[PDB]
This record gives structure tokens, C-alpha cells and sequence, in this order.
């Protein structure tokens, strides 16, 4: 029979924000939001929260299909993160149940020596990724961004580097940025960074040097932040590039505006990448999901 | 035949001085009134109350410290890079009479913007006591200077107390943590991991995955960040700054051991001085020289 008939409802429910989407085949007939996240459910439960929100979209045959922190210990249900290497295809296969047709999706996890690793939520833009810019290699950025490494069956590997919760720590609470003025957009600074990181992976030192920079007058100091933004995503391609090595474009999976930042850096270093759109990724990777639950 | 002077230590919300006779301390009074946290009063004013009954028209204040920044009593501005040791004591910017900020030191160019203000007064006392090439003064802000037997030729500086205290306490690597403990062994393993991944962006992330997964305790998760940020920090720049010579670390004794077994790690000779005998040390060869 045909999936493309079938309703489904996708869900992302992070830590502070809930977002869901009623869906028949590849039109979203209605989308809704709610700052009641899992952490921030203001003593409700997790089930109460989700009949609120699909109220007059369920009909038995419809299935819920979950994504990111409500599978966490801090969650509705714990789904166990499925190791390494693992098939693209067992994560459908291997969902939670929480009852009447409501499925929460596992993250991945490694585990050995030399890396330990969790995700929760990326393996579903994965999963979209690997159908819209398959790639032995997806970068896919934000406040952890990941990058991993797949063929076009397995997922094989990843690391996580906290870029853009190192630039909130630094400028926001830390003595780097402490006593800045309002900051603006600035490409020359962002470039500046960039080089500097690019050429700094080993960037511990360099982080007081933004301080002293703007102290001193050589980095102004509304253009702190976008040296900052450049000098992380610097230090973070060249650390990981040519370990994260491929012929084919990197596929780059991210929103508009941190992708065109990413695709920067990755032209310093002579690297090509593919862009995804975030938020497609996801809602094909989710979609992918759904078919295999009403197949 | 000895000097008689009074050391302040006026940072930005603590105050501390010494009336000292030689290296005898006659007297040592503290205060909550830092340069930030004057409460309306004048430097001055503070300054005044807690010298009381010590001052002489021959006993010459010497102050160390924010004192000396744009938030303090007055500017002292920093010395550039390269400067002669003797240079600071010649460079007090005065306050009133013989009451003597010292400055700090900076180095600005196209490979290099640092800043530093108080530590060039423990630096100054480290060359007395454990003359080296190399001095690494951690803390919140870890100052890893180069110099030879006149000059101060260059420096860098490590975030590493408060990179760790973020990182443990205000970011998702330490959220959900009970309460922290000892450990040799996470430390350890920390100092191994940040040792051999100076370029260590992708390493902090990992830290909390390890304990989500069961391979670092929860409660040594502390240990483990501070192991791996004192590694990679010696693993970046050990052999920038290179030297025959034992490094010279100026330091209280927990960050002392930490930075020891992490330069023994890497096959590094050390020479410990305490930052207190170090800064009362340099604080006192800048009062005999006002003293003359």
C-alpha cells in the first residue's frame, strides 16, 4: 500500500522548546510549537503535554514519531543510544514504544579508547542528509556540532565539538568578553578569525588573546564576537579535517546562516563542501521513519 | 640597614597589605574593599584606614594589582615587551606621596596581543628565587613567560582555571554532576588524554559523553576536565618555549602538584617557588629600589 497516504505526526522535542508537524505524505498539513520542553514541563507530564499538542490530529492509525531529548534520562522514556557502527537502516527499526502508536527515536553513541560520543536528535538529520547529499562525510553544526563519518550503508564514527557553546561561554560569561559594548556584523573580523584558527588548532592560547586584542586596540570591540565565531570554527576544521578525509564533497547540514559561515571555513582550507538545509534534513530523516512504521 | 615599607595587594574585590622591616612582617591587615567594590569610598580613603598607624613620612607604599587599571585608583600603564627586570621598579606610576602603583607588561604584535598586571610583581621575585629561562604562573589565567638573566622577552596566557570552571559549571559538559571528589586517577587519565591532544576542541565534548556512558565516575568528572586542560595547555606550548633549565613554576601548592606531575608527563624539569614568597619577594626588591 501506498506510505505517501499515510498522516504521521514528526516531533522534536528538546530540552526548552517542542515543535510537531502533522504530515500526509510530503505536505505538512499544520505545524505547532510550545516552550514546554523536557526540562521545563512546569510539572506536567511528558504524555499530557503531547495529547495537548496533537489534540484533533490523532485517529489510531496515525503514528507519533519522536526525535532528540525526550528519549534522554531526563525524558519521557530512556531510548538507548544504539553503538557504532551501526546500519542507517536500524535506526527505524530499533524505536521506543511509549504506547498507542508513539515512538521515540534512539541516538548513537561510541565508546572506545580513544572516543567516547553521544547524540540525540542529529542522527535524524542524518538520516535525511544521507538521502538529500549523501557523503562519507556530514558536518553538521550548532552548538554541538558533529561531524561523522558513514558509508553509504553504516555510520561508522563521529566526534562533537562544542563550538558554538564555547563562543556563548567566552564572550557571554567569561572574562574575554566581559564589559564589550553591543556587537555587529563584521566580515573582515570573522575572516581575521578564521585565519587565526585555521592556523592555531592547538587554539588554547589564543582564546585571552581576543581579550588583549580588543584591551589593547588591534580588534575592535563591537567585531569581538565575529573574531571569536571565526577563530573557533577555524581551530575546529583544521583539528578535524584530515581526520574526517573524503574525496567526495563534505555534506554540510545546518540553517542558512551558520552553513554560509562553515562553507567560509572550509574554502581556507581548500575544502568542498554540499549544503542541507537543517530543518529538510530532519523532516525527510523523520519521514524516512514514519514509512517504515506504516509500512 | 634593612628597608621599611608597606606591600599592597588591592585587586578587584579583595585588599590585602603587609608592613614589612626587612623581610620581618610587622603587621598584615586584610580588607573586603576592592577596586570594584569601594562602596563610594576613595582609594584614598582605603588606603588611609588600612595603613593606620603604620605610615612614616620614610615608609614608601607600594601597590600591586587592579589598583593600577582602568577600574583602579589610577592607570599605570603597561610596560611593552622586551623590558629589563630593573625596568619595573624605575616605571612606578605615583599616587600620591611615595605611594607607588606598579604596572603590568604587554606585548602587541601581529602574532601576539597579551596583557598582564600583578604577576609581573611575582615574576620579579621568581627571578630572585628560582631564576629560569621559562616561569609558568597558573591560575584563572595562566602566564607562561620567556626571559633571560636581564629581560622579559615575551609571553602567553592560558585560561585554564576559568576555562575549567565554565566548562565544569556553567556549561552542559558538568550539568546534572553530584557533588565533585578527589581523584589521582581521573586526574591522571585527563593529563594522559590532554597531553596528547593539544588541538583539544573535540576532547571537552567527550568528557561529558564519558560519564553519560559509564566511563568516567560522575563525580570525577572535575579531575578528569582539570587533567586534560593542564595537558593540553603543556602539551601547546612546551616546546615554544624551550629551555635547558627547569622551568620555574610559581604557584599554591594545589595548582603546583597539578602542574608538576603534568611537566613530568612530558619528560619537563620543574623548580617550584610559592606565589606568596614569590610576590612578597618581588614586592620587596621594588620597595628597596623606591627606598634606595
Amino acid at each position: 500500500s501506498n506510505a505517501m497516504t499515510a498522516r504521521y505526526i514528526a516531533i522534536d522535542w528538546g530540552s526548552t522548546n517542542l515543535r510537531a508537524w502533522l504530515y500526509q505524505g510530503e505536505e505538512c498539513l499544520e505545524s505547532r510549537q510550545s516552550e514546554a520542553g523536557v526540562t521545563r514541563l512546569n510539572g506536567r507530564s511528558p504524555a499530557a503535554v503531547l495529547a495537548e499538542i496533537t489534540q484533533h490530529w490523532r485517529d489510531g492509525a496515525t503514528p507519533v514519531v519522536m526525535a532528540g531529548m525526550v528519549g534522554s534520562n531526563v525524558g519521557w522514556k530512556i531510548a538507548p543510544y544504539l553503538p557504532l557502527p551501526a546500519a542507517f537502516s536500524d535506526i527505524g527499526q530499533q524505536l521506543t514504544a511509549v504506547g498507542d502508536n508513539i515512538w521515540i527515536i534512539p541516538g548513537l553513541c561510541v565508546s572506545r579508547d580513544d572516543n567516547h560520543n553521544v547524540m540525540r536528535g542529529e542522527e535524524t538529520q542524518l538520516l535525511g542528509a544521507r538521502a538529500l547529499a549523501p557523503s562519507s562525510v556530514y558536518v553538521m553544526p550548532g552548538t554541538h556540532c558533529k561531524w561523522v563519518l558513514a558509508d553509504r550503508r553504516q555510520i561508522h564514527d563521529f566526534r562533537t565539538v562544542l563550538t558554538g557553546e564555547l563562543h556563548h561561554l567566552l564572550l557571554q560569561l567569561s572574562l574575554v568578553g566581559a564589559g564589550l559594548p553591543p556587537q555587529e556584523t563584521s566580515a573582515a573580523a570573522f575572516a581575521a578569525g578564521l585565519q587565526r584558527g585555521i592556523n592555531n588548532p592547538a587554539v588554547l592560547p589564543q582564546l585571552f588573546e581576543v581579550r588583549a586584542s580588543h584591551v589593547l586596540g588591534a580588534l575592535p570591540r563591537e567585531q569581538v564576537s565575529e573574531f571569536l565565531s571565526g577563530l573557533l570554527i577555524g581551530a575546529e576544521v583544521a583539528t578535524l579535517s584530515d581526520t574526517f578525509a573524503g574525496q567526495q564533497a563534505i555534506s554540510l547540514v545546518a540553517g542558512s546562516s551558520l552553513t554560509s559561515r562553515y562553507q567560509q571555513a572550509f574554502a581556507a582550507i581548500g575544502r568542498e563542501v554540499s549544503a542541507v538545509a537543517g530543518d529538510t534534513a530532519f523532516q525527510t530523516g523523520i519521514r524516512s521513519i514514519a514509512y517504515a512504521v506504516a509500512n
